[PDB]
């Protein structure tokens, strides 16, 4: 599990 | 799942 705060985060950091 | 590729992604990006 990761998603409850993982939308993406690659160069993009996290946006939730 | 995301965690496969997820360590964090919040201030540093993506590491794994
Ligand atoms: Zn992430």
């Amino acid at each position: 599990d990761a998603e409850f705060g993982h939308d993406s985060g690659f160069e993009v950091r996290h946006q939730k």
